[PDB]
């Protein structure tokens, strides 16, 4: 165990781009020391290449639009972004982009598909200025193009290499071919040039014509990629097994390990924000990140330690949820083998056996350790429903649309990892006047009489407020063993109001009067005389409608950002402010949940695909006149 050997990585792509076969192969080229049809399932993989751990953070998810991801991307280090060489950076690739200097996270590029027709090593160095303002640095020369791309020029260490077939079984350093050694010898100088800006050492032997050495050339583009400046640019087919070595020498050379990176902050229980360094003999601090029902051991926890060491045989506390937790047994995925291990240490990860109460992005510590706190526990909202009848914001209900059950969660395609029903916003009902009305059943029913009589007052209570019910009955008016009733039947009433069928919120409802019989009255009948009263209540209070309005994030390009706000204000929104990212624009707004709709595509036919957003719920408010009329 090294810390500084660690390599904890992600691949990012389009999902054309390549990140699968890239992946494996890398897999591949690690496993052949010593050492059925599955698509890759291990949230963390490990491997090992040139004397260094690589741990492959998986980020499967879905749609990786999610919020989920910054998950994904708090646990890793660095990231390779995989472009396919015929398109130069794409549309998708451009958010993808946008995601990782979204999260300070250090880059190098891997330009693939060098073997097809098309592929043009400069249409993504051009591109990535261009659109994406990223100073890309050529690290590599192709040799041949398309169907002819057959090898691949170092132009820091000034060596070739050709690849003899498509299996990655022969690989062969050569010189560089003759007609390419003006063009290696620019860029080799262009390369030079771009390390001097960050060794004032290299920028001096650059002026008098001496040669820097290898070691310091590294180094300083190692820098300035950690310092997220430049981003060094490497080419390869991972289909044709051509690249693919060079660039794992590149997550050793350029990528950082645990201590390149700023470290992570937590919460004490004093509730101050302290950072956390990668020290082995500190107090153990660890972060669960994901769960899998493997069929083996059963249900296994994925961690990234932060500090101390975790150890096999020994107890732990969850302060996320203030539980002890039994760690029977510790184990790391490699690519085709399971292994037990006796500790897991600062800057590592791995998968734990045995625990129990456990969820993912839940804080682990040491038994006698510090009780801190690494993921804001905050709680999300229900505020899209999904009638799925054919605990992170999956939850399941049962209520009014008899016969159906539904999947409430948040963010359209963000609640949609379960998902035969469409989606729905989550509506509530109030009134906007107090009123004072009566419910009243007095009837021939089943075998016997039924009498229940009640009066009630209904007022509307501040936005937000809740329910108030109170009981102010005097003298047995209402007998005593019927109060239950009553109230059990105003509580099933409002569960679906009068506009449109949602439950009803903000009200205060008190119980003052009523009447009964000495033999007819029973609990059925004052259960829906309260139901027939609140009904009533609510129809009479000149009801309004509520909806959710969302928190929105636009990024987009600024010469479509004269067309987007246009869009979001005919979306009923209100522009509340605009601050860059990059040579990109963020937008943020408040917009109703019922505009939003379908905005992914609205979205990328007036950006050209390159725009992208994010979603909370912020607030109920009412629906204006124009709206409720609508609403029917
Ligand atoms: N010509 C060529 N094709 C390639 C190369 N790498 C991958 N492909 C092809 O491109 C397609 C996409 O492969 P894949 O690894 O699934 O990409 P992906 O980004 O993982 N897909 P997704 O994210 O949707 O799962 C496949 O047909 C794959 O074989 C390459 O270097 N050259
Ligand atoms: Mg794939």
């Amino acid at each position: 165990y090294d810390l500084k050997r660690l390599r904890n990585i992600g691949i990012a792509a389009h999902i054309d781009a390549g990140k699968t076969t890239t992946t494996e192969r890398i897999l591949y080229y690690t496993g052949r020391i010593h050492k059925r049809g599955i698509t890759i399932t291990a949230a963390v993989t490990t491997c090992f290449w040139k004397d260094h751990r690589i741990n492959i953070i998986d980020a499967p998810g879905h749609v990786d639009f999610t919020i989920e991801v910054e998950r994904s991307m708090r646990v890793l280090d660095g990231a390779i972004v995989v472009f396919d060489s015929s398109q130069g950076v794409e549309p998708q690739s451009e958010t993808v982009w946008r995601q990782a200097e979204k999260y300070k996270v250090p880059r190098i590029a891997f330009a693939n598909k060098m073997d097809k027709t098309g592929a043009d090593l400069w249409l993504v160095i051009r591109t990535m200025q261009e659109r994406l303002g990223a100073r890309p640095v050529v690290m590599q020369l192709p040799i041949g193009r398309e169907d002819t791309f057959s090898g691949i020029i170092d132009v820091l260490r000034m060596k070739a290499y050709t690849y003899g077939n498509d299996l990655g079984t022969d690989i062969r350093e050569i010189p560089i071919p003759e007609e390419y050694l003006d063009q290696a010898r620019e860029y080799h100088e262009k390369l030079v040039e771009v390390a001097a800006d960050f060794d004032e050492n290299i920028m001096l032997k650059y002026l008098e014509g001496e040669e820097p050495t290898e070691e310091e050339l590294v180094a300083a583009i190692r820098k300035g990629t950690i310092d997220l400046k430049i981003t060094p640019v490497f080419l390869g087919s991972a289909l044709k097994n051509k690249g693919v070595q060079l660039l794992l020498d590149a997550v050793v050379d350029y990528l950082p390990s645990p201590l390149d990176i700023p470290p992570i902050k937590g919460t004490t229980p004093e509730g101050e924000v302290v950072e956390i360094h990668p020290d082995p003999n500190g107090p153990l601090a660890a972060l669960a990140f994901k769960i899998m029902a493997d069929p083996y051991v059963g249900r296994l926890t994925f961690i990234r330690v932060y500090s101390g060491t975790l150890t096999s045989g020994s107890y732990v506390y969850n302060t996320t949820k203030g539980r002890k937790e039994r760690v029977a047994r510790l184990l790391r995925m490699h690519a085709n083998h399971r292994e037990e291990v006796e500790e897991l240490k600062a800057g590592d990860l791995g998968a734990v056996v045995g625990l129990k109460e456990t969820i993912t992005g839940d804080t682990l510590v040491g038994e006698d350790a510090p009780r801190v706190i690494l993921e804001s526990i905050e709680v999300p909202e229900p505020v899209i429903d999904v009638a799925i009848e054919p605990s992170p914001t999956f939850s399941v209900s049962t209520h009014p649309e008899t016969g159906s059950t539904i999947i409430s969660g948040m963010g359209e395609l963000s609640l949609e990892i379960i998902v035969v029903g469409k989606p729905q916003v989550a509506y509530r009902e109030t009134i906007t006047k107090p009123v004072d009305v009566e419910g009243k059943f007095i009837r021939q029913t089943g075998g016997r009489g039924q009498y229940g009589h009640v009066k009630i007052k209904v007022e509307p209570l501040p936005r937000g407020s809740g329910f108030e019910f109170v009981n102010a009955i005097v003298g047995g008016v209402i007998p005593k063993e019927y109060i239950p009733a009553v109230q059990k039947g105003i509580e099933e009433a409002m569960q679906s109001g009068p506009l449109i069928g949602f439950p009803v919120v903000d009200i205060k409802v008190t119980l003052y009067d009523g009447s009964y019989h000495e033999v007819d009255s029973s609990e059925m009948a004052f259960k829906i005389a309260g139901s027939m009263a609140i009904k009533e209540a609510v129809q009479k209070g000149d009801p309004v409608i509520l909806e959710p309005i969302m928190r929105v994030e636009v990024t987009t390009p600024e010469e479509y950002m004269g067309d987007v706000i246009g869009d979001l204000n005919a979306r009923r929104g209100q522009i509340l402010g605009m601050e860059p990212r990059g040579n990109a624009q963020v937008i943020r707004a408040f917009v109703p949940l019922a505009e939003m709709f379908g905005y992914a595509t609205d979205l990328r036919s007036k950006t050209q695909g390159r725009g992208s957003f994010v979603m909370f719920f912020d607030h109920y408010q009412e629906v204006p006149k124009q709206v409720q009329e609508k609403l029917i």
